[PDB]
Order: structure tokens, then C-alpha cells, then sequence
């Protein structure tokens, strides 16, 4: 569990997506993992909008933020589970670090903001989804 609160946008999972999000949607794209809905409270998160690779995020399995190195956003293959099939999914950044199935959500942060947040994980590793791209979301 896990969102991105920015001026009226909330940015979560696409698979942890509540029935709200999907009644008041804006965006949304399995391939990506992402869903945008709409809100009526003003958020305040700064999102980055850079080509950063170092950064900050909080995993909560250990309840505790770590500090990551991440590849440049990309296709890469996911195994199927109960929410998608067996697919590339795209704008996903890798980094060594502990991730269990619960931390979907936790953000990634750099000294410019928001970067994105958990997706996948698996064998010491950690994917995020990238949000750097929405430029929309801002203004
Ligand atoms: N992006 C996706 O398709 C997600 C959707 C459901 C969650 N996904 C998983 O990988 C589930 N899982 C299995 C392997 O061990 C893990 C360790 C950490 C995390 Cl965050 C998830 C998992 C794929
Ligand atoms: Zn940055």
C-alpha cells in the first residue's frame, strides 16, 4: 500500500486500485502498472523531473527507507500473477534492495522529488514504477 498525493492527483498501483479510483479516473495503464484519479483535497508532493539513477525508498516490510542505484526506465518481463498475465511492463526501473509483496506503493525518492514507486521485487531486487514522464501531472 502506497500513494502520490499531487495538487488534485493521486497516483497509485493499477492493481491496488480501489473502486473510487476507477469512479472518478483521469489516466490509467496496465502495461505501466499506473492509475490516476482525480481528488478533492489539494496535494503538495514535488514530483522530480529529472534522469537521477541514485535516490531514497521506503519499504514497508522493514520499516525503514533505503538508499538505491536504479537502471533508466525500460520494458521488462514480469512473470504472471492474480491481477496481469505474463507480460513486459514498461517505464520500470530495477535496484538491488529488499522488497516483499506488501511494499507495492512505498515511493522513490531523489533531492528532487518524487521519482516513482514500488511495483515488483523478488530476489533482493526492487522495480519501480516511473512517474518522471507525466508532465501532466503537474500542470
Ligand atoms: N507489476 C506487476 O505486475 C506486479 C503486480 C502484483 C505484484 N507483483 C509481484 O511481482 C508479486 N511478487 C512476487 C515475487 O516477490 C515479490 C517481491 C516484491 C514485490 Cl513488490 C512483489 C513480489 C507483480
Ligand atoms: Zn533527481
Amino acid at each position: 500500500s502506497g500513494a502520490i498525493y499531487v495538487g488534485n492527483y493521486r497516483v497509485v498501483n493499477r492493481h491496488l486500485a480501489t473502486h473510487n479510483d476507477w469512479a472518478n479516473l483521469v489516466w490509467e495503464d496496465s502495461s505501466r502498472d499506473l492509475l490516476v484519479s482525480s481528488t478533492t483535497a489539494q496535494g503538495c508532493d514535488t514530483i522530480a523531473r529529472c534522469d537521477c539513477q541514485t535516490g531514497v525508498y521506503y519499504c514497508s516490510s522493514r520499516r525503514k527507507h533505503y538508499p538505491v542505484s536504479f537502471s533508466k526506465p525500460s520494458l521488462i518481463f514480469v512473470e504472471a500473477s492474480e491481477y496481469y498475465p505474463a507480460r513486459y511492463q514498461s517505464h520500470l526501473m530495477l535496484a538491488v534492495g529488499h522488497s516483499e509483496p506488501g511494499d507495492c506503493g512505498g515511493i522513490l525518492r531523489c533531492q528532487h522529488g518524487v521519482v516513482g514507486i514500488v511495483s515488483t521485487g523478488g530476489n533482493g531486487l526492487v522495480g519501480f514504477a516511473d512517474v518522471r514522464d507525466l508532465l501532466w501531472l503537474d500542470e
